[PDB]
């Protein structure tokens, strides 16, 4: 199949808040995966057609990349951290549900969490 919409990033009629955590969320969790070197396959959407992979939004009903949590931390569209932090598994899972055990890319997402987990367990 072809790529659904990405996913909502914003809300006009949602009330906004700035937290402490949300804020570490952006500019310590998400800086710090970004500029991992093994962040590029998850900086934006999966593209099945580029990638040839007409079966991951049949497998994958709940997409999620951390281009898309930028956007939602950044124009507040999380009220609660837990929001986020689910996110960022939503990401790592669908990239173990789509790949087997082993696969490189899998390696690359088990590099990444490891890092997730150390900074979320230091969550103000
Ligand atoms: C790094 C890489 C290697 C090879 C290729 C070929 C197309 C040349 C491109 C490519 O670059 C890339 N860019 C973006 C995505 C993925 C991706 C993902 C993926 C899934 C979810 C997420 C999310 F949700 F966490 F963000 C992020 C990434 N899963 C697999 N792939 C590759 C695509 C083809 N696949 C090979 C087939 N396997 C099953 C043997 C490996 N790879
Ligand atoms: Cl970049």
């Amino acid at each position: 199949s072809m790529n659904p919409p990405p996913p909502e990033t914003s809300n006009p009629n949602k009330p906004k808040r700035q937290t402490n955590q949300l804020q570490y969320l952006l500019r310590v969790v998400l800086k710090t995966l970004w500029k991992h070197q093994f962040a590029w396959p998850f900086q934006q959407p999966v593209d099945a057609v580029k990638l040839n992979l007409p079966d991951y939004y049949k497998i994958i009903k709940t997409p999620m990349d951390m281009g898309t949590i930028k956007k939602r931390l950044e124009n507040n569209y999380y009220w609660n951290a837990q929001e986020c932090i689910q996110d960022f598994n939503t990401m790592f899972t669908n990239c173990y549900i789509y790949n087997k055990p082993g696969d490189d890319i899998v390696l690359m997402a088990e590099a990444l969490e490891k890092l997730f987990l150390q900074k979320i367990n230091e969550l103000p």
